[PDB]
């Protein structure tokens, strides 16, 4: 799907994690964020449409997602350890990554 769709998926699932009823719901949401994040990483955002694929900007753009996926995976580990609250806390920390990217490229 396109960048926008992927972003909506991330935002939607993040709020799901915050509402987190059970471990299952947090894991499902995190898993969907993982896929959406990796999918988004392959797109070319509007602000960089005129830039080369190998440009420093694009690599920086792609880097933002490497960080997000790492954080998501770490939250996944916590969730699969049965530590649901810590995993939700970790999901909250993710926001810093979202905001950083939006500042430069949104
Ligand atoms: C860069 C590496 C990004 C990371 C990490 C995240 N987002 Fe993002 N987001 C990015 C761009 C360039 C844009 C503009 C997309 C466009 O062309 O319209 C966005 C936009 C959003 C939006 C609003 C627009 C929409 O999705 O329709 C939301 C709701 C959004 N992003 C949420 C979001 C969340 C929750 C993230 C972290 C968990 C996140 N984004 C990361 C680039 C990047």
């Amino acid at each position: 799907a396109d960048l926008e769709d992927n972003m909506e998926t991330l935002n939607d699932n993040l709020k799901v994690i915050e509402k987190a009823d059970n471990a299952a719901q947090v894991k499902d949401a995190l898993t969907k964020m993982r896929a959406a994040a990796l999918d988004a990483q392959k797109a070319t955002p509007p602000k960089l449409e005129d830039k080369s694929p190998d440009s420093p900007e694009m690599w920086d753009f792609r880097h933002g997602f490497d960080i997000l996926v790492g954080q998501i995976d770490d939250a996944l580990k916590l969730a699969n350890e049965g530590k649901v609250k810590e995993a939700q806390a970790a999901a909250e920390q993710l926001k810093t990554t979202c905001n950083a990217c939006h500042q430069k490229y949104r």
